């Protein structure tokens, strides 16, 4: 399949170059896969999610997406326009209240949710987690991404925003989940990215395209948007049969665009995530 004038993070993902405008997929486009996405609420009733959006879970007065962070990274998992994964059922999660904050032990408990909730959903291609969120090193933060790893859900989490190393910053610095740097439109690390060993790749992550609250789009930067990329990659390549949760990150790292990104530490991967589709 060929999406014309796409977001230059889609095009990105499906290429060998930076610098075009067409995102190229497998028509399956991660039928029968699920993504949950773990932050402020998704808003389901969005004509780009086309249904295939829903709520599953709040910690707060309502699972609406009063602050619009959920919905973007939402729709660049499996939005039709702006979305890597167009066919794929998204679950929200609202860990994080309207202004985008939440207590680490709602987080946790939004993890956990999703390790048993997957139980209740038809996802016989696989079950992936989008954690566009962090702070400070949490040792229970990152056990509850590991269990949800460990349970058969891909996580992938952002490595933050700080441009330092995501060795402090939690749920990034959990070993066994796929930590996502972000890069630009030029193959540039993204400035506020973090970076190091922990990270295992880097996604489109700059001026991204997509979703918004009130039925609108907008472009906003972060490892938050990079992390979707990922994500919806992982339900993409999981509904091929190319790779499962348990070995998802590793198989886009292995299959990435290697040595192609500028500004990467000295010990940091230089590696794009890329879904390898030839037309």
């Amino acid at each position: 399949a060929a999406q014309t004038n796409a977001p230059w993070g889609l095009a990105r993902i499906s290429s060998t170059s930076p610098g075009t405008s067409t995102y190229y997929y497998d028509e399956s486009a991660g039928q029968g896969s699920c993504v949950y996405v773990i932050d402020t609420g998704i808003e389901a009733s969005h004509p780009e999610f086309e249904g295939r959006a829903q709520m599953v879970k709040t910690y707060y007065y309502s699972s609406r997406d009063g602050n619009g962070h959920g919905t973007h990274c939402a729709g660049t998992v499996g939005s039709r326009t702006y979305g890597v994964a167009k066919k794929t059922q998204l679950f929200g999660v609202k860990v994080l209240d309207d202004n985008g904050s939440g207590q680490y032990s709602t987080i946790i408990a939004g993890m956990d949710f999703v390790a048993s909730d997957k139980n209740n959903r038809n996802c016989p291609k696989g079950v992936v987690a989008s954690l566009s969120l962090g702070g400070g090193y949490s040792s229970s933060v990152n056990s509850a991404a590991a269990r949800l790893q460990s349970s058969g859900v891909m996580v992938a989490v952002a490595a933050g925003n700080n441009n330092a190393d995501a060795r402090n910053y939690s749920p990034a610095s959990e070993p066994s989940v796929c930590t996502v740097g972000a890069s630009d439109r030029y193959d540039r690390r993204s400035s506020f990215s973090n970076y190091g060993s922990v990270l295992d790749i880097f996604g489109p992550g700059t001026s991204i395209l997509s979703t918004w609250i009130g039925g609108s789009t907008r472009s906003i930067s972060g490892t938050s948007m990079a992390t979707p990329h990922v994500a919806g990659l992982a339900a993409y390549l999981m509904t091929l049969g190319k790779t499962t949760a348990a070995s998802a990150c590793r198989y886009i790292a292995d299959t990435a665009n290697k040595g192609d990104l500028s500004n990467i530490p000295f010990g940091t991967v230089n590696l794009l995530a890329y879904n390898n589709y030839q037309a």
